[PDB]
């Protein structure tokens, strides 16, 4: 009886097995952009993905992860609210059954169909798993999905999904370069926060860009032909697979921008 998405092991069931679920800096939060301060003092964001390796895509059972080498400092996210530097270990996504829904981050309550994850360490802790237990350990640079008009270096990741489509699947997924999922803006909002799924550790500066990449009805259909199931189970759709908006309490989220 693990965690997932439902009734009976969903969100609101994660603070049994994980009890910072209920804590001080938990997300994803809704961002109320009437409320958030401008912070003339915050550096334009530094993504420097030049030089990354992306190496393999998998499914998780949760979501599916697009992997990176995070052995040498190749792609690298910097400057933006950030003291030294992050590396890129994977992307992912959270989406929804139907579009009006996916996203984690809400904008003055407004739901995306969508939202990617890219998840980054800091090197002063020397690797993902010492970093998850600081507080300052991972930078993850959230980006809004809608649908419309289709992300051609999306296509890329939708085409090998039916290759990965239960749970524990893996397949080679080399050259792919992530900024092409990048809008053209990187104007942002930031604030403290967690993982936003199970362990939920509160070591996540966030970094939410304001303008949404499009993607079209046909690439988001595919993320929700994924299976939350392993092969050779009863399929359970890889839909809704997004935390909802959590307490704000003591924080503050900075803009970029005004
Ligand atoms: N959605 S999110 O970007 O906050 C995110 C991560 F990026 C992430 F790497 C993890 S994880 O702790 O690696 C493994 C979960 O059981 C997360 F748990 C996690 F929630
Ligand atoms: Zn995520």
């Amino acid at each position: 009886h693990h965690w997932g998405y439902g009734k009976h092991n969903g969100p609101e069931h994660w603070h049994k097995d994980f009890p910072i679920a209920k804590g001080e800096r938990q997300s994803p939060v809704d961002i109320d952009t009437h409320t958030a301060k401008y912070d003339p003092s915050l550096k334009p964001l530094s993504v420097s993905y030049d030089q990354a390796t992306s190496l393999r895509i998998l499914n998780n059972g949760h979501a599916f992860n697009v992997e990176f080498d995070d052995s040498q400092d190749k792609a690298v996210l910097k400057g933006g609210p950030l003291d030294g530097t992050y590396r890129l270990i994977q992307f992912h996504f959270h989406w929804g059954s139907l579009d009006g829904q996916g996203s984690e981050h809400t904008v003055d309550k407004k739901k995306y169909a969508a939202e990617l994850h890219l998840v980054h360490w800091n090197t002063k802790y020397g690797d993902f798993g010492k970093a998850v237990q600081q507080p300052d350990g991972l930078a993850v640079l959230g980006i809004f999905l809608k649908v419309g008009s289709a992300k051609p270096g999306l296509q890329k990741v939708v085409d090998v999904l039916d290759s990965i489509k239960t749970k524990g699947k893996s397949a080679d997924f080399t050259n792919f370069d992530p900024r092409g999922l990048l809008p053209e803006s990187l104007d942002y909002w930031t604030y403290p926060g967690s993982l936003t799924t199970p362990p939920l550790l509160e070591c996540v500066t966030w970094i939410v860009l304001k303008e949404p990449i499009s993607v079209s009805s046909e690439q988001v259909l595919k993320f929700r032909k994924l299976n939350f199931n392993g092969e050779g189970e009863p399929e359970e759709l890889m839909v809704d697979n997004w935390r909802p908006a959590q307490p704000l309490k003591n924080r503050q989220i900075k803009a970029s921008f005004k």
